[PDB]
């Protein structure tokens, strides 16, 4: 029900029981060889499902709201997917689809928000790379400025992913990475980063977090912990070398901020939506382990401390037991986004255990629509619906190169 679901007390209620046996050499063989390549048999199934889901999607998208051009939910999100598909399959039709969707997303600008997922940066960044790939430096170049100018329209922006500053820097990195050369000046990046550090210590002082955690952030009347709207989101981005936080400030400001977060962990290994929350039940990217894990793995890469890695292992385990949601198959809060957590661990560790788990989740998705889940609100969108699921399946094809999209870097 909508409404009154009794799945309110603890996270086991929100998940189907994971029916897959856990990793061993025999069971792994079927999905990949020792080099961690997917057996052609297995890839064939993925590709076959990908191909067919696209028909459903392409068909459904004929009914999508013409007005919504966002990454999350809107047109730019579909463009994002198609560009990724063109990269994995080489099929020119995908580049043409991507062009067509970008065009739609360009008629949806509102100068309201600065993010990739929910703001105008989505259509802009995505357009810029899409024009680049169609050797069109007229539009692409002009687009880039239109995105550079974009931040001026909200000096009091939040700092999180869906509406905040980092969500804007993603648009910025997207372009840089996909172009090859530094198309956005690193100055433009650092100074926005600077304004998010200083903003984070001011808030921790206006509050008395300053002792407990040198940095603090809030969105819409809460101290959000998770990836979508919260701290793990922000710190992950701050510990990113791309953003270049002085080794100094890195250790004195952000490290213990992160340590604060880790210490919020439930006894289960999961993480509260916000500070003070006592209900341990959301196993999503947006809220819970699946979004917090990116922070842990990065902290490990940056500070090489056993406890970070060790906490991230703990996440994986939670998600293995509880990551098949009755909520559906999506990226934001669904089975597919959850599986990226395994891939991320795998690509740090090389532990084939974690590639294996992704494949078994993938396996759950080849049964898309058999488990009796609710149909998502935008049933074909990147973050709520089918597009993300497809996105993940395609991304799984070359495990080593897989990133959680619009976020991971
Ligand atoms: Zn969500």
């Amino acid at each position: 029900h909508h409404h009154h679901s009794m799945d309110i007390e603890f996270m086991a209620q929100r998940a189907f029981p994971n029916p897959y046996a856990d990793y061993n050499k025999s069971l792994a063989e079927g999905y990949f060889d020792a080099a961690g390549r997917l057996t052609p048999e297995f890839s064939q199934r993925l590709t076959n499902k990908i191909r067919e889901l696209l028909q459903q999607m392409e068909r459904g998208l004929k009914s999508a709201d013409p007005r919504d051009g966002t990454g999350y939910t809107g047109w730019a999100g579909i463009a994002v997917l198609y560009l990724h598909l063109y990269d994995v399959f080489g099929d020119p039709a995908y580049l043409q689809l991507a062009h067509g969707y970008v065009k739609q997303s360009l008629n949806c600008l509102t100068k309201r928000s600065i993010t990739f997922l929910c703001g105008d940066a989505g259509p802009l960044a995505v357009a810029a790379v899409l024009y680049h790939k169609m050797n069109n430096e007229k539009q692409a170049e002009d687009c880039i400025t239109r995105l550079i100018h974009l931040n001026k329209i909200d000096p009091h922006a939040p700092n999180e992913m869906l509406y905040g500053r980092i969500g804007y820097i993603y648009a910025l990195l997207f372009v840089n990475k996909n172009f090859g050369v530094e198309k956005i000046p690193q100055s433009h990046i650092q100074q926005i980063c600077e304004t998010i550090l200083t903003s984070g210590e001011n808030l921790a002082r206006k509050r008395n977090f300053t002792a407990k955690s040198p940095l603090m952030y809030e969105w819409y009347q809460e101290y959000y912990v998770g990836a979508a709207h919260g701290l793990a989101g922000i710190y992950y981005y701050l510990m990113q070398p791309s953003l270049q936080v002085s080794q100094g400030k890195l250790h004195s400001l952000v490290k213990p901020s992160v340590d604060y977060v880790c210490q919020l962990k439930f006894p289960s290994g999961n993480y509260p939506p916000c500070i003070g929350d006592n209900r341990d039940l959301l196993v999503h990217w947006c809220h819970g382990a699946p979004g917090v894990i990116y922070m842990l793995i990065q902290a490990y890469k940056v500070f090489r401390e056993e406890k970070y890695l060790c906490d991230a292992y703990q996440c994986a385990d939670v998600i293995w037991q509880y990551g098949l949601l009755k909520k559906g198959y999506g990226l934001c809060h669904g089975s597919a986004g959850n599986a990226y957590a395994f891939l991320t661990l795998y690509n740090l560790t090389q532990d084939m255990k974690y590639l294996y788990r992704a494949c078994k989740f993938a396996e759950w998705c080849l049964e898309y629509g058999e488990h009796g889940c609710r149909t998502p609100d935008t049933p074909f969108s990147l973050f709520e619906g089918m597009a993300g699921t497809i996105y993940f399946l395609a991304d799984l094809l070359v495990p080593t190169k897989a990133r959680f999209p619009a976020f991971e870097l």
